[PDB]
C-alpha cells in the first residue's frame, strides 16, 4: 500500500498467531511489542527513547505479518506504550519513504 | 527520493540559515529537534516516548526545509539525541511510506 502520514500509520500486524495493530516506524531501530510469549530463548536488553530507556526482552528470529507481508527478525518485547515496527522489520517487508 | 531502510533515514533540514540533519520519523507525532535559535518566545509542551515523559519548548510558524521541500510549522526543542522530523512536517512535503 501507500499510506499518507495525516495520521499515525497503524497497521494489522500477525505475530504469535494473534492478530494486533502496530505502528510503521521509520525512527526505530528495533521492534518493540507489548507483552506475550514467544518461542525460543530470550535475552534481555534495554532500549532507548525519547523520555530515557526501558528493559526488554530480546527474541530472535521470530515470524510476524505486517499486512500480511511476512518478516522474520528480531522482536523486543517489553512495557512499550504502542507496539513498534522498526527498521530492522520494514526493510525485510521493502518499506520504503516517498516523496 | 524512494528510501530505503537498512540505516536510519537521515537527510539535509535547513533552518535559519543552518544547514542540519535529521530523522524522517514515521512514529513521531511531532517534529523535535535538540537546538536552534527559534525567533524568541517558545511555549512550554509535553511530549511521550518509550521511556516516559519530556518538557519540550513549542515554536510555531517555523520555516524548514527538508532536502529542499519547504515546509512551515511547529517545531519542538527538547531532550532528543537526533533531530526529528515528525508527521506534522512530513505530510507536508508528501511523504508517504509504501510497500
Ligand atoms: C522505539 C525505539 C526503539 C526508538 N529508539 C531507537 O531506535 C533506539 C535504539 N534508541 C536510541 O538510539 O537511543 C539513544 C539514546 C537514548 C536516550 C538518550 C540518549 C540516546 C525510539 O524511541 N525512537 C524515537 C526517536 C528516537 C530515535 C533515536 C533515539 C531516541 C529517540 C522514535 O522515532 C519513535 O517513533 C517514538 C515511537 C513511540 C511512539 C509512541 C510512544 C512511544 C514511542 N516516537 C516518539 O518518541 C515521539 N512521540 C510521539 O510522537 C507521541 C506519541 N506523541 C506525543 O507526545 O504527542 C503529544 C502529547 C502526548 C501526551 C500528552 C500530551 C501531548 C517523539 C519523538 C515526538
Ligand atoms: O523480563 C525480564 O525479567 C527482564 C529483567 C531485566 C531486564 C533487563 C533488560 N531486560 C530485562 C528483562
Amino acid at each position: 500500500p501507500q499510506i499518507t502520514l495525516w495520521k499515525r500509520p497503524l497497521v494489522t500486524i500477525k505475530i504469535g498467531g494473534q492478530l494486533k495493530e502496530a505502528l510503521l516506524d521509520t525512527g526505530a531501530d528495533d521492534t518493540v511489542l507489548e507483552e506475550m510469549n514467544l518461542p525460543g530463548r530470550w535475552k534481555p536488553k534495554m532500549i532507548g527513547g525519547i523520555g530515557g530507556f526501558i528493559k526488554v526482552r530480546q527474541y530472535d528470529q521470530i515470524l510476524i505479518e505486517i499486512c500480511g507481508h511476512k518478516a522474520i527478525g528480531t522482536v523486543l518485547v517489553g512495557p512499550t506504550p504502542v507496539n513498534i515496527i522498526g527498521r530492522n522489520l520494514l526493510t525485510q517487508i521493502g518499506c520504503t519513504l516517498n516523496f
